[PDB]
């Protein structure tokens, strides 16, 4: 069948119907529907007022204003709040009451576009494969990124989180209109990776999404990740106002200035210092969400209450840290480059600055227990990847599933570990899954563009698409429109069970206790060490001028 012209809160919308077989199977595809009005620089989004007549939603609109790679603070403009929809259709009748999956893209909160772009190893986000292979409606949209989406003074002058408001507006529009297209409003599921994985998390915790989200999936990213929350907003708020001529040490005037400063200037003033220097950096992504007064009204760890009736999946790739540690210690497969013990200590120190050399010393100690030694420079390099994977993805993720499992009411909880080896020619033979390697499988690339894909890739992709969509349908990965390769057991604090996802999907894919001892170190021992919180009175309550 064909949807045709659908009437939504704003007016009529028309997309294209792509035929997929000689038997009626088609797929309606709408692109460019506005969920909000063109946002004003550093200002929250308003609902879109509507339009007269029909909207021809046939192509992705401008992605949000962001920087290219080197110069160009160009990639879109402020008018970018658009969403796209993919509705699988039969032949007999039109689809109705279908699960809805809203995708939130990553890109370190600084880059990103619904139009399958702004990402590295993988980037295209076409919902056709998922929609059609799982009989699910797939949605994608744009949310403000960069200074323009997350710049904040840390007070009423500039709260920040504008990018999170946009994501919320999308989710809201979908809640209110998705039935027009054949979706079931009470079966909205969110999924995302990296910053998108964290956004999904933060969106389930926000009181604003009280009863909008039914289920959620976070991939390589969660709200408790050290990188998801900016502890000291003003810090970079001043520095930005430094590059662009604005009254730095006067929040009010500074905020007024910025809000009127040129978007492209504001965008560009933020250049990631990925250069030739080893000072603690290369993971100082200043523009990320913050704890403001309302959207994220407290530390994410205390907001769990909001996600108690939300079915949740959270997972990690066995070497998520590889991509990042490489930027610090550029020894991937550099056989003619060796990592010394002090090299490891040096990385540790930088990673544990807030706890002094005591923290650095405890960490180095726990992490260097194994006897593979110098001779096994592989093991050394191996542990350096474990370290950043644990710190940036795994630990935060374990705490989030446990936390969710314990405070769950009716919600289900499932976690996973994706380990399909990266066959990137420029990485060492020991490589497992790196950050983002999951994307191609989740979005069904091995099927969409099979050229260059082994069958194993189609095996994995068939499984992941099956798990995600079954879950999006029943809250259970093992029950839905598709056949699951191996049973995925619901999480328990008792077993700490995780499905290892790869080509060998069988009864033995369900495993227990992934790096329990390190969870312990980071959460008990380490945490107990005195912090260099030492900031005098530069603490959250003192000297914030009553917000
Ligand atoms: C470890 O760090 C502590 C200070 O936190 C210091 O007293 C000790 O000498 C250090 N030991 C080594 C072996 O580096």
């Amino acid at each position: 069948a064909k949807l045709g012209s659908v009437y939504t809160e704003g007016g009529f919308v028309e997309g294209v119907n792509k035929k997929l077989s000689l038997f009626g199977d088609s797929i309606d595809i709408f692109k460019g529907i506005p969920f909000a009005a063109a946002p004003k620089a550093l200002e929250k989004p308003e609902r879109h007022p509507g339009w007269q007549g029909t909207l021809k939603a046939k192509s992705f609109k401008k992605r949000c204003l962001q920087a290219t790679l080197t110069q160009d603070s160009t990639y879109g403009n402020e008018d970018c709040l658009y969403l796209n929809i993919w509705v699988p259709q039969g032949r007999k009748e039109v689809s109705h009451d279908l699960p809805v999956m809203i995708w939130i893209y990553g890109g370190a909160f600084l880059m990103g576009a619904s139009q399958g772009a702004n990402f590295l190893s993988n980037y295209l986000y076409d919902g056709e494969e998922i929609a059609t292979r799982g009989n699910v409606i797939v949605v994608t949209f744009n949310y403000r990124v960069g200074p323009l989406g997350f710049l904040s003074t840390g007070d009423s002058n500039l709260p920040g989180n504008y990018g999170l408001w946009d994501q919320h507006m999308a989710i809201a529009w979908v809640k209110r209109n998705i039935e027009a297209f054949g979706g079931d409003p009470d079966n909205i599921t969110l999924f995302g990776e990296s910053a998108g994985g964290a956004s999904v998390s933060l969106q389930t915790l926000s009181p604003y999404n009280k009863g909008l989200i039914k289920r959620a999936i976070s991939q390589s990213g969660v709200g408790l990740c050290p990188w998801a929350i900016q502890q000291d907003p003003l810090f970079w708020a001043k520095r930005i106002a430094e590059k662009v001529g604005c009254p730095v040490d006067d929040t009010s005037k500074m905020a007024g200035c910025l809000k009127i400063t040129d978007p492209r200037a504001l965008t560009l003033a933020y250049k990631l210092p990925l250069g030739s220097t080893e000072y603690p950096k290369l993971h100082y992504l200043s523009f990320v969400p913050v704890i403001d007064g309302d959207f994220i009204p407290d530390d994410p760890v205390n907001l769990y209450a909001n996600a108690a009736d939300v079915d949740y999946i959270a997972g990690t790739n066995d070497m998520d840290g590889h991509l990042f540690v490489g930027m610090d210690v550029p020894a991937i497969n550099s056989n003619k480059q060796d990592v010394t013990e002090e090299d490891f200590y040096k990385l540790v120190s930088g990673l544990t600055v807030t706890k002094g050399l005591r923290g650095a010393n405890a960490t180095y100690e726990v992490y260097t227990e194994p006897w593979a030694q110098d001779s096994s420079q592989e093991t050394r390099k191996k542990t350096m990847v474990d370290l950043e994977t644990d710190i940036l993805f795994l630990i935060p993720t374990k705490i989030a599933v446990a936390q969710h499992k314990s405070h769950a009411k009716s919600a289900n909880t499932y976690t996973y570990l994706f380990s399909q080896p990266s066959r990137m020619p420029i990485y060492p033979k020991w490589m497992g899954a790196d950050h983002a390697d999951d994307l191609q499988y989740v979005f069904g690339k091995p099927f969409a563009t099979p050229l260059g894909y082994r069958a194993q890739d189609r095996t994995v992709s068939k499984a992941m698409i099956a798990y995600w969509t079954n879950f999006a349908r029943t809250g259970d990965p093992n029950t839905g429109h598709s056949t699951v390769p191996a049973n995925w057991d619901p999480y328990t604090l008792e077993d700490d069970n995780y499905l290892e996802i790869n080509k060998q999907m069988d009864s033995n894919s369900m495993k227990l206790h992934l790096r329990t001892n390190y969870l312990q170190f980071w959460t008990q021992t380490y945490q107990a060490l005195p912090t260099v919180t030492s900031a005098g009175a530069s603490l959250l309550p003192p000297e914030d001028n009553s917000q």
